[PDB]
C-alpha cells in the first residue's frame, strides 16, 4: 500500500520529512524537557484531520498520554486558527491515559479493535501518538538487571506499535524525553531549543542532511 504523509504545520519540517510523518512507521521525537515534542503531537492530531491536499489523510486520531499532558483546549485553538471546527476535531481524538506500562500495553491492545472498526469509514484512524514513550518504562524498571530488562519490554511495545502501523497503514508518532541505548522506531527525530524561541530539528542515523527550524504558535507549529 502506498505510504502517506501527514504535514507537521511546519514548511522546514516538512521538507526535512520529505513531505511529513510517514504511515506504515514509527516517527520517534526526542529531546529534553521542554522541547516542542508534545506541541508537535498536538499539531498532527489536527493536521491528519485534513483533506490530502491540505497535508492531512481525512483521518482520525488515537492517542495514549503517559504523563497527564494532553491538552483539548490547544488542540481546539490549533483547529480553530487553521480553519477546522474546533468540536469536530477533538470528536475525532480518542484520548487514554495509561496509568502504567502494563496499562499502556493493553491500550495499544485496545487501539486495534478501534482502529478495525473504522478501517472502512470515511475516517480510518490514521494516527497513533503516545506522548510519552518510555516514561512508565523508565520508572517502572530500574536498577541492576534493568537496562535488559526495560529493553526487552520497550521492543515487544514498538513491535506492536509497527504492526499496527503496517498492518492498518496508520502513522505512529511518539515521544520520549532525552545513555546510549538501541532504539526500533523507524525514524528518529532530535528536537532542541533554539535562539529566538526557534526549535529546530535534525533526523539521527537517517535522507535530508540538513535542520529545520520552526516555533510554536497559535496555529501550533509553523514556520
Amino acid at each position: 500500500a502506498t505510504i502517506g504523509r501527514i504535514s507537521t504545520g511546519s514548511k522546514s519540517l516538512d521538507k526535512l520529512l520529505g513531505g511529513g510523518i510517514e504511515t506504515q512507521a514509527i516517527t520517534e521525537v526526542f529531546g529534553e524537557f521542554g522541547s516542542g515534542k508534545t506541541q508537535l503531537a498536538h499539531t498532527l492530531a489536527v493536521m491528519v484531520q485534513l483533506p490530502p491536499e491540505e497535508g492531512g489523510l481525512n483521518g482520525s486520531v488515537m492517542w495514549i498520554d503517559t504523563e497527564n499532558t494532553f491538552r483539548p483546549e490547544r488542540i481546539r485553538e490549533i483547529a480553530q486558527n487553521r480553519g477546522l471546527d474546533p468540536d469536530e476535531v477533538l470528536k475525532h481524538i480518542a484520548y487514554a491515559r495509561a496509568f502504567n506500562s502494563n496499562h499502556q500495553m493493553l491500550l495499544v491492545q485496545q487501539a486495534e479493535d478501534m482502529i478495525k472498526e473504522l478501517l472502512n469509514t470515511d475516517r480510518p484512524v490514521k494516527l497513533l501518538i503516545v506522548d510519552s514513550l518510555t516514561s512508565h518504562f523508565r520508572s517502572e524498571y530500574i536498577g541492576r538487571g534493568a537496562l535488559a530488562e526495560r529493553q526487552q519490554k520497550l521492543a515487544k511495545h514498538l513491535a506492536d506499535l509497527h504492526r499496527l502501523a503496517n498492518l492498518y497503514d496508520i502513522a505512529v508518532f511518539v515521544t520520549n524525553q532525552v545513555h546510549i541505548l538501541a532504539h526500533s522506531a523507524t525514524l528518529r527525530v532530535y528536537l532542541r531549543k533554539g535562539k529566538g524561541g526557534k526549535r529546530i530539528a535534525r533526523l539521527i542515523d537517517a535522507l535530508p542532511e540538513g535542520e529545520a527550524v520552526f516555533s510554536i504558535t497559535e496555529k501550533g507549529i509553523e514556520d
